[PDB]
């Protein structure tokens, strides 16, 4: 089980360098690919209000994001990635309050409704540090392009346990600023835009509730 559950990530508005830059620093092309995801929320996005994520991605399944270090860490910065169906509905109920075996068995009990479907085109690159020299030494750079135009990159280290975080955290920092990323930056995941596109007043609700 190689890889690990717990996402650490720094998201980035991608430049004309970026590739070239990771590239030079030993980066490979991993693979481009493209995903269709949709995501599911109750009609308040308590999930969204609760920097939980619920989506299922065509040909591929379910995967609830849900904060690591809730209260420790800010939003979109650490995820344990929950892949196993009864691990993703023991969750929902937990965040929501709530016999479900499977996610879609959940969604109606639970008044989970799709809040958003689309696809993204993502260049996934690696890098290996240090010829591999050191723990954890691969962090990935997903460069996405969601279909409605947006482009977002993330800085990702994929860990397994909490106490191998902060590491993982100072090394995304360290890549962030080779990349050119400003440590003050900011950029919305794609979900996001997509409600700011297209459920403007869902996006609106949002950003009142949160405050
Ligand atoms: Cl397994
Ligand atoms: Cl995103």
């Amino acid at each position: 089980m190689a890889q690990g559950l717990i996402e650490v990530e720094r998201k980035f508005l991608p430049g004309p360098g970026t590739e070239e830059r990771l590239q030079e620093l030993g980066g490979t092309l991993e693979y481009r690919v493209t995903f269709r995801d949709t995501y599911y929320d109750t009609p308040e996005l308590s999930l969204m209000q609760a920097d939980h994520w619920l989506r299922r991605r065509e040909d591929s399944g379910w995967e609830l994001k849900c904060p690591g270090a809730a209260g420790v860490l800010g939003p979109h910065t650490e995820y344990k990635e929950l892949t196993a169906e009864p691990t993703i509905v023991a969750q929902l109920c937990k965040v929501l309050r709530a016999g479900a075996g499977d996610v879609a068995a959940v969604l109606g009990p639970l008044g989970l409704q799709e809040v958003a479907s689309f696809v993204t085109k993502r260049s996934a690159w690696k890098l290996v540090l240090l010829g591999a020299d050191e723990e954890e030494p691969q962090l990935r750079v997903d460069l996405d392009t969601a279909d409605f135009g947006y482009a977002v990159g993330e800085v990702e280290a994929l860990v397994h346990e909490e106490a191998e975080v902060p590491t993982a955290l100072e090394k995304i920092h360290r890549l962030s600023s080779m990349l050119g990323v400003p440590a003050q930056e900011t950029a919305p995941a794609k979900l996001i835009v997509y409600l700011q596109r297209f459920r403007p007043q869902d996006y609106q609700r949002l950003l009142e509730v949160n405050s």
